[PDB]
RNA sequence: GUUGAAAUCAGA
């Protein structure tokens, strides 16, 4: 359960943080981290998520709908969590030897970085989202393949989520784990998009309990939950 | 983990 809280310090003030951002952080760390471990970085770019980070968390913050989230604290966190300590280990250094990140037009400076004081896990969990959750499927429009990504009021998402968290497991843990069963219950939902690059994925801001397989709760908490969480989705905090 | 949240919403 290794995860840490880097410190971003914005050069100058009256900060604006664009509103979609995954892209630019993930290809950014992709470097930093490629010149260090070149072996490792090959890990951050798999499809399985061998890692996940959160959203730009800003505490103190305000909301301007057409430019972004306008930085009214000293400081922003960005959360990176890994069920591998050699990915953690890795980033760690890499963005340490590069502290420089761009995010559109803004210049962060990678302050102090922290490991994170885990609170085990029970038989049963709250889970709240850092970084939205998202749960693809494909379709057909006219003569064409589409994303098409599902919510949790969907049908095929509890049996899509199901699948993937197992197959997900299988690739990065190595092997299928012995309980392939659990349930989720949604107490609080927000729908969100994002555009990473040149695509819109749109996943789930969401509260919830789970329960069942121990095996998978340890894998989404360290690697998050659902698709695409080497781009910075799924991510969760766990809560009471 | 002071985000129980953060605009936009099927994209040519």
């Amino acid at each position: 359960h290794m995860r840490i809280e880097v410190k971003l310090l914005p050069l100058k003030d009256n900060p604006i943080l664009p509103f979609n951002y995954n892209y630019e952080v993930y290809s950014q760390i992709l470097e930093k981290v490629n010149s260090i471990e070149p072996t490792i970085a090959k890990l951050l770019s798999s499809p399985h998520g061998f890692w996940t980070f959160s959203r730009i968390i800003v505490r103190k913050r305000k909301i301007l709908p057409d430019k972004g989230i306008e930085i009214l604290s000293d400081d922003v966190s960005l959360y990176i969590s890994s069920s591998n300590e050699d990915i953690i280990r890795a980033i760690a250094e890499a963005v340490e030897k590069s502290p420089e990140f761009k995010i559109g037009e803004l210049s962060f400076l990678v302050g102090d970085i922290k490991a994170i004081k885990v609170k085990e896990l029970g038989k049963e969990n709250v889970f709240s989202t850092l970084s939205p959750i998202v749960v693809r499927t494909v379709k057909f429009e006219g003569n064409k393949l589409r994303h098409w990504d599902l919510y949790p009021h969907d049908e095929l998402f509890m049996d899509r989520l199901r699948k993937v968290m197992i197959l997900r497991y299988s690739e990065v843990m190595g092997e299928t784990p012995k309980d392939r069963d659990f349930t989720i219950e949604v107490l609080k939902f927000k729908p969100t998009r994002l555009m990473v690059g040149s695509s819109y994925i749109r996943g789930s801001l969401m509260v919830f309990r789970y329960a069942g397989s121990e095996e998978i709760a340890r894998f989404g908490y360290e690697n998050g939950f659902g698709e695409k969480t080497g781009l910075g989705f799924g991510m969760v905090k766990l809560i009471e």
